[PDB]
Formats: structure tokens, C-alpha cells, sequence
């Protein structure tokens, strides 16, 4: 993980998209990269993805 105090919601890079990370997107745990289901853009995982239900919990 990453020390410090934070907890901002991961938002699709694309400014026009701004689609909050959803369980529908194509998550490539292997390449730690989840592509968007709408804009279809690859995004990098956040620094702190431990206290996240979307990830921790199954789709
Ligand atoms: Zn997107």
C-alpha cells in the first residue's frame, strides 16, 4: 500500500468520460490496468486500492 491519509474515488482519466470505476469495466489485474467500458480507455490503478469494495469484493 501507500502510507499517508487519502481516499479519493478513482475517476476515468478521460475528462469527457469521468466515469467512476465500475465492475463492468475490463480489469486486467494481470497488467494492473482496467480499461473503460464506455470510452474504452486504459487507466492505471490508484496508489491506495486496499480499502476499495469494488476490488476487495468480487464483481
Ligand atoms: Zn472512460
Amino acid at each position: 500500500g501507500s502510507s499517508g491519509s487519502s481516499g479519493e474515488p478513482v475517476l476515468c482519466s478521460r475528462t469527457t468520460c469521468r466515469a467512476v470505476l465500475n465492475p463492468l469495466c475490463q480489469v486486467d489485474y494481470r497488467a494492473k490496468l482496467w480499461a473503460c467500458n464506455f470510452c474504452y480507455q486504459r487507466n492505471q490503478f490508484p496508489p491506495s486500492y486496499a480499502g476499495i469494495s469494488e476490488l476487495n469484493q468480487p464483481a
